[PDB]
């Protein structure tokens, strides 16, 4: 799908682009922008207007084409698995989120030198992403510390992140959700959904499918829980419970692989003590 | 209990209410604010000098009696539990936390222009609750990254908030304690305690009472354990473990929910490898 | 080890030492600094260049000493464990870290109101260490979460930290390594491992050694898992398990305190269904 915008980017004297802000999508007013162009001699950068146009379905091809795609997302234009994201950690500088704006990583310490004639210079970040609120503060979204949020996580209206959520790239709420836990790049989750406080969904060593997960409506993570396979509607994961694509789990008498109930409806994982088994028993 | 006070508060042009601060409780000092007041045009708000009166026990009634109870609670005027906060969530406005100060979330983008004529926009936060250092900072306290402790928060004297610990409002520590892991709203722990790294006291699926929940003195919580149910003074929670208030734990030779351990002193709660069972033994 | 260098450090009028930049180690040029060096009246600070010298393994003997061994950490000059930090708690003051630059914590009242004049005060942490990142960035890193790095760790090239990982002091990388979890201090980690999302490694109550730890190359630690013990190279922790120093994993037939298995090569810890144990087994 064609898409295309308006912004203004942020150039080194050789060209990197450290970042492109489009304030809108799909536009052509040039001039609210205008009174952004200029050069910045301490950080030795200019801020320029560019236009950029993209096919969705195409893997981007130069830097500008990314920072398109990550506003896509953030904007919420376009969901999570409609955007061809392939090679973007390739096409992205690494930069330094400085309280003056990106920064290259290439002499900061001349940059921050010239800098602190200004004011003191703090960094918030460093990394080929910034935090999305920065670019994109999307409608009806609470989000407690907003580090935590890159640039191209989509958040559905009414979606709440608690301080110790996550929310990465190509990731987040399709519906109304509480997220106070860690959702991994490419993972969705639906209506309703709460992730408990410090929840893992597809963290480190929870899968080895060759593919991305997801949870479906009112899914309920316990606090300290964790998520490794894709869950249906109406399913809960008991707090301190990991449950791995490889976990053993007993359902119907014997002991399966967590990964065998993928996509399931109305499960209840829990720990059981009489059998010192984890169990998936139906949820009424 | 009366409890009065003068701020300077944040308005819309609507008069909806993005802040109030009040720099000391009681005072009566009006022109330490006088030369803060005004009015912002990029931010279409002004600051107004406030003076509010209201009764602890009385559910609060606009949205500047909220503010003050939160800062009464920071402040350290009053305890956790000792000021009625019903109905508070229906009378704080979403605000977008910015480092230009509070800007309403209703045409952020047009702020955020008018506003990066003067500087780099960055935005902190988006929520109804702001951080509490910006309003409060209170004696004898450490906290390490400032976005993770809520304005309402209680740390009492000698409290250390480490980066991956979190205070609601409503919560926090009673005497001097290390908090490395997350207090929810209306959870306070007593002198002593040490919530280890990415403990959850009273997370989401940790218990079923009506109720809330404490820790007493002394208590020590391992790193990545969890706490669903009061505990006394003197007990202890094994690394990794989460104790919620339906896990079934061996005491005295049979099973037993945790909720039946309520209130208990010098107990240790940890997994045993030779029963297959998660043991509530006596602490000495 | 004799090491030095110039910085400017910021004074109270008491003459107390609420931090001191190094921009760089063993170096000579003061002017890059005087024209920082002044009087702020709002925070009631001077700035003034210093030149220190040490002897790292000597104990640090005032508050200047201890400054340059953190950023002699942070700068990668010296590795964890090869300066002497002892007695440095009490070397170093509690500072309200601002966007302002360090305040004094007695008298913050007034000093966020003459601030207030030229802008809104923000608070980033109040702690003893400052966030690395604002003293010195090393290279070859990404920090996608710069509160949770303290000046004094040590992030080897190659290095990420994500938004949940944590670096204390004297703690950190060895070689390229990803890090979603928390490394305490005195831990280090080398070449290619994984700290997944939400792990601890040697947190609250993980051990009873009077003695700290590290990993090896190539280890994995899952999400939400926990690490006491310290590990040779190629060792995996299942998410979501915390291995303790006293936790009872089965290993050839019969239960044995993990301690006993610390510096292991090639260990997979997990869970295991059928005998209802955590089990150490060889990776292949």
């Amino acid at each position: 799908t064609t898409a295309s915008a308006t912004g203004i980017a942020t150039l080194t004297s050789t060209g990197d682009v450290l970042d492109v802000w489009y304030p809108e999508i799909g536009s052509t007013d040039q001039s609210a922008l205008t009174p952004l162009e200029g050069v910045d001699e301490d950080r030795n950068v200019t801020r320029k207007i560019v236009t950029t146009t993209i096919d969705i379905d195409a893997a981007p091809t130069d830097t500008y084409d990314a920072w398109l795609r990550l506003h896509l997302l953030s904007h919420r234009v376009f969901r999570p698995h409609t955007i061809n994201l392939d090679g973007i950690f390739g096409l992205l500088n690494n930069v330094v989120w400085t309280n003056f704006g990106p920064c290259a990583v290439d002499g900061f310490a001349l940059t921050r030198a010239r800098l602190s004639r200004r004011g003191q210079v703090t960094v918030y970040s460093v990394d080929k992403f910034p935090r999305m609120v920065d670019y994109v503060v999307p409608s009806g979204v609470r989000i407690g510390d907003a580090d935590r949020v890159r640039l191209g996580a989509y958040l559905a209206d009414g979606t709440t992140v608690m301080h110790e959520g996550f929310v990465n790239f190509n990731a987040g709420t399709l519906g109304a959700s509480m997220v106070e836990g860690r959702i991994s790049a490419g993972v969705t989750v639906d209506d309703g959904t709460d992730v408990g406080g410090g929840a893992s969904i597809m963290g480190t060593l929870s899968g080895g499918g060759q593919h991305v997960i997801s949870l479906g409506k009112r899914c309920l993570l316990g606090a300290n829980s964790g998520c490794g396979i894709p869950l249906g509607d109406d399913c809960i994961i008991e707090a301190g419970l990991y449950i791995t694509a490889g976990t053993k789990v007993l359902f119907d008498g014997s002991l399966h692989k967590a990964s065998t109930l993928a996509g399931s409806n109305g499960l209840i994982f829990r720990r059981d003590s009489v059998s010192g088994q984890v169990v998936a028993v139906p949820n009424t």
